[PDB]
């Protein structure tokens, strides 16, 4: 290639996975994933979870894992890439869509 | 020590001089789009082509100052960063999420 | 100028040991296991290689792990590498590369 | 189960150097050199195959590039039959920044 463009995640699926098929026999899965972090309160200093939220999509092999070892609850290790769909704002400023296709997965629970 | 761990690395360059603001406190705020390519190969005619994604990143602070002083359109950078979601509805009432990349290191490649 | 990442999910070999440093500093050395496990594609064929790596902890993620973590517990860690130089009883040049630990996080 | 992963990005110490192993596949030992604000480190990088062939074309010295790869410690013997260890990265990914 000649870029990078790398994610690694560990988090929660948010659901069951949503396993389904192309016409052709090709298995494709579809995850939300919660990663989490802390935030200490300046006043009290409480130390209170932050969630980020993540669209993940696997395929073939690695949707067909998915979908037979993973439920909602489960904590797993993930790399992959962002891929991205242009926008347009109410103000015209471009925005980005971001899902994350998956090329590892490593189970945690 | 917190119980996720949301990391981004990229490479890639900018498709625009970089965006600087500052806020009312006087910190400095920085945007830029980065461009990120990999190879794909056409399967009939064995053509290399190169495919893009783009990004939005955030930067804060000294970073963002550093970005405004010395970043250009064209300019390769590395990027660590994490990820920053806000969530959307769909016309079916799907789930979507726009991500922004929060910055948290960039080392400039010339 | 230069990146030296290194990200490693595992297991502790040992129950941590925090000690001090000759500057006072507490430091936890632990051994990590990695593991990666595939099937030969002829011959031979389930196939299990084990990788041990060394990880240095410093400060309060010295204490921390010597604190919360135990053989066996299962540990997500980034880092940086290092190799540095001692002499052997005979005065010979050796080397010992380690993990540098930034940040860790418990899967246990 | 378990992941072992580097992530540099950095210069060759010397012109790499395609030779062979006892099997017969390609394979460049490089040096690598990363530094921060300052103290330089060295990390011996192995590449195999495809990648070591490319790496032996395109690198020179001096050349910064960025690499993924593995952990891997090996042991062997001294003269005195002690045994010794090296830890190498055996690379999966590599990409010429210049």
């Amino acid at each position: 290639a000649r870029g990078v463009n790398k994610v690694i995640l560990i988090g929660n699926l948010g659901q069951d996975p949503e396993v389904r098929y192309t016409p052709n026999g090709n298995a494709v899965a579809n995850v939300t994933l919660a990663t989490s972090t802390t935030w200490r309160d300046k006043q009290t200093g409480e130390l209170q979870e932050r969630t980020e939220w993540h669209r993940i999509a696997f395929f073939n092999r690695l949707a067909e894992i998915v979908g037979e070892y993973l439920r909602k609850g489960s904590k797993i290790y993930i790399e992959g890439s962002l891929r991205t769909r242009k926008w347009q704002d109410k103000n015209g400023v471009d925005r980005y869509t971001t899902e994350i296709i998956a090329n590892e997965m490593h189970m945690l629970d």
